[PDB]
């Protein structure tokens, strides 16, 4: 067909430049569609008002969806082929004003996971996380917005952690990529399989490693505790703009300070930003009064150097090309844990932090941001400096 | 042809009037027209009782409404052309003991929709309000009655915010505009598709912007703070007396006060004053003792510039021509933060937004009252302060 | 056939080996079975995709599981016994994406029978335990999480008070010892014998002192509560985390709060903790906030001290050696009637019990914790939230 053409060529160019998502959108006067690509759209073609039932039918066609419905939204799964590319698809569809929308999401694979050197840790960071995994049992929480690196880090974890020797028990929600060696388990809505459900069978399973996707419940905080505090490791996913506040945030779920205390190991912040193209790249001669607000001293201020990319059609004019992780590691030790029971504030308990060596989302991203790797726009952006 | 005559002339004079919505209304001995002007309701004329029928017959055959039926209300939507006169129309008749009833509402267009710097905000409230738009996620909240500028206000900031990088996703009962840039979707109870229905499915869309018309019920409010909490920016909108109360009515919803905490931005509370005619109007000595009273210090009573409108021709006597709107921006920060969770009540809440800077629906009345944009007893009738 | 002959192999391996743990995990394109051996995972045998629901059938039979339901945990006990080959086996299955995952854990053979000064009760607990079990008449209730020591704990009472002036008589599922001096009776479902169909017959047949296996109808919890009520002694058992919900959960079940004030003598919680290897001991100098936080009064916290096993060979690699049970005891008076009737909530009469002296487990926990019998962190662990 000419529909089933525009859709095989679609996924092809998304996988060729590593597009995230593919969007389908209906308008008043045309179709639009859009590649995600380093977590902002951009422009891919636009199709005549008429093309887009045939191409909500190609690919309804390939994820089992009714091309009858037109009025709810559904949801399909397809291991799309073709030659050369295989990929996992996550399709949607979308009742919309002008018709349908679509929208079809590349699934990652476990071959795609990185080894933990190559996360983008910073030297001195890098031995401290190194060493957190380590730990026999305890909670490591890892906390960020979506689109963060969040299931990369944990599963790049659990790729150096799950040794034979060891149960790893995993919920999650969906699971995205299976993981050899491990065992996985889907949280179930319509069986009543919730993430609270399957923690406590997780203790009836002799684990040693868990892992929880989310931490959305009281409930699920109560048992990732006590799978921490009954002697395993737990890897679990919280939604926090800083480090320090997954501390206060167990709190506000129900978890008393001690509770908390006896079982925290470390909190990873982690942001995702944009890198700067390489083919565009320029220096920028840079600004004295940001570097000022974030204390380097001015020493270190005409030492400096910044960059910018220009936007070359490597990059569509982006000026970005690919991403990279800025880290915010607090390990908890014994001056901590006494600031956890005793009631400190987030702000209280991350100046203790920073005052042993916790390097913040800013001071990481403007470390990578002197380097070239990054923008301070982005830095600034994904963060709050 | 007479009642054609009338029906024909009263839309000109409400188009031309900027005229909410047309009544023609069955009373005792005669049919009374009247016209909503600034949200006022304006005697337009009177027709003589037997006219009535022939009237409602026209209203009717526009919006395609049965003639026979005078005992149930009917609804219906016309496209109107006269001149160079394009409306969309929405027409309702209703029995009433005198007859059938009819309103027939102008509906307004996307170019309608103002820049957010033509909002009405205060100076000092404009740069917060822009602070606030301009984050990367959370849930930011517009409260207040029906006929507030709610709408006005989502969309003009969705005018600002919603640019090509990003999925800015619509869920609406109904959809009222249609908006270039951004997709849209309309609740439907007889598919089954609800605002919590659309809403779950808007997180397997790969949303950026997300705007929910109204939260009327529990899971919705749950469902929406957690889009805001996993990294998403959305725009709802409430109805509270209070900004602070949209704290409080999300709790009574059932949404976990430190889900609350951590996803709200802030909320907006607004209302519609009537601007005085600038062709009636005229200054007045202001009385101190009673602007004394109203919590104003001795500074603001100098410099204070009174005026009400003599009204004329171009107000219809009533002294006012257009609107404006007053503002309450609450901004949550840290100790907002610890008063939600902490279940700190409305009041508590309130005050702690006051002294960190807010300024209340009455005080935005007041200062514009001031300026003249305004009188008095509209700040007082539209405000319990 | 083929898989119930694998099955009682592994069994017989583990057994013999002395493993902790057997571990049933389905793959990719194979199905892995391991055996944990002093601690680590090793692995014994792998098994086709295709023979997975057929060894999953055999187990869950086993263990009383259904075949049927395969998208949720569950979990049954299962005594082993072939040959020399005797244990009892925990056996949980857990949904997985390759399919069901089952668990077998063997259980340390269970020793004999203590009295009642073995339990390990607090010196003061101990009395009022004593004084709730010496009652002529009423139900007294055991409960707890699977694996808490009820059975245990209500045959060492049954040890002391089944006298031979008494008729003592159980209704058992299964029957698990081989007590001299009581009459035994175990449910059989088949034949219809039921725990209410039997718990009716018991009181045709003379009794004294009657238990309760198991608590799990509205029928049985009114019959044994009217049976408590004509002048029986009855113990049951229920399967609650809180001694005081235990109350509420009658309640649930039916029971009239007039009913259960006039026959509740009271209702005991426990847990098992982990013990500390003696041979490994060292004291661990303990955090005067954390203490605190535990309602430790500063006299006790002036020399406290908190220990912990660091591994060593007698005790294997972990610090720990044997098991010991904390006690929640809620002994029923006027005032805990009061609030039963006209229904206080669980949570009121905890505090209610509380102020009338009621150690709570943690606060148990704890004691027994400050004397070196257990670590502060088992003691956290079972009795989180
Ligand atoms: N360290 C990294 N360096 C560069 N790109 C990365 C890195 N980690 C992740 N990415 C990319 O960014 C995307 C974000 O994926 P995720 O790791 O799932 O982030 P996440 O949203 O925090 O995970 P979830 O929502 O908890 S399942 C991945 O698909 C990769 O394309
Ligand atoms: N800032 C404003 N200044 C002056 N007039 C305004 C302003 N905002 C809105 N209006 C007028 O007031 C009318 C009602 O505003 P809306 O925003 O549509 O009402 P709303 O009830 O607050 O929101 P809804 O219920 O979702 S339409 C508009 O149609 C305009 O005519
Ligand atoms: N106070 C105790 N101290 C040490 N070990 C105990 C104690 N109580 C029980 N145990 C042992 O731990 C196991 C406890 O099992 P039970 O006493 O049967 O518990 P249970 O509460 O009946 O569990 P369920 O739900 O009936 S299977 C048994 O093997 C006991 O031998
Ligand atoms: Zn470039
Ligand atoms: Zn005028
Ligand atoms: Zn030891």
């Amino acid at each position: 067909s000419a529909a089933q053409k525009f859709v095989k060529q679609v996924i092809r160019e998304a996988f060729l430049q590593d597009a995230s998502d593919i969007h389908i959108e209906p308008r008043q006067n045309d179709v639009q569609v859009r590649l995600r690509i380093d977590g902002a759209l951009r422009p891919y073609s636009t199709l005549p008002k008429g093309a887009l039932n045939a191409v909500i039918s190609v690919v309804k066609i390939m994820g089992g969806l009714n091309i009858a419905e037109k009025r709810l939204p559904q949801d399909g799964r397809v291991r799309y082929r073709e030659g050369a590319i295989d990929v996992d698809l996550r399709l949607s569809t979308l009742p919309t004003v002008y018709g349908e929308k679509a929208v079809m999401r590349l699934l990652k694979k476990a071959s795609d996971i990185p080894e933990i050197e190559d996360l983008g840790f910073a030297p001195g960071v890098f031995e401290r996380f190194k060493e957190v995994i380590s730990k026999p049992y305890g909670i490591f929480l890892i906390t960020g917005p979506t689109g963060s690196g969040k299931s990369f880090t944990t599963f790049s974890i659990l790729k150096r952690i799950a040794t034979p020797d060891k149960n790893t028990q995993t919920i999650e929600d969906p699971v995205e990529y299976e993981i050899p060696g491990i065992n996985q388990t889907q949280v179930n809505p319509q069986a009543g399989l919730t993430f609270a459900r399957a923690l406590r069978a997780f203790l009836r399973q002799d684990p040693d490693i868990i892992m929880v996707g989310e931490i959305r419940d009281s409930e699920t905080a109560k048992i990732a505790t006590e799978a921490a505090l009954t002697g395993h490791l737990v890897i679990a996913t919280l939604h926090t703009n800083d480090a320090a506040q997954a501390i206060t945030r167990l709190d506000e779920m129900g978890v008393e300070p001690f509770n908390i205390s006896a079982a925290l190991i470390g909190v990873l912040s982690q942001r995702l930003v944009r890198r700067v193209c390489e083919h565009c790249k320029v220096e920028v001669k840079p600004d004295p009064e940001t570097l000022r607000r974030l204390g380097l001293s001015e020493a270190e201020i005409q030492g400096a150097r910044l960059y910018k990319g220009m936007g070359c059609e490597r990059c569509g004019g982006t000026g970005y090309k690919g991403r990279y992780a800025i880290h915010e590691l607090l390990v908890v030790d014994d001056e901590i844990r006494h600031a956890i029971v005793a009631g400190k504030s987030a702000t209280e308990i991350k100046e203790i932090a920073r005052r042993k060596g916790m390097k913040t989302l800013r001071e990481d991203g403007l470390y990578k941001a002197l380097q070239g790797i990054t923008t301070l726009e982005e830095v600034l952006a994904r963060t709050i400096e």
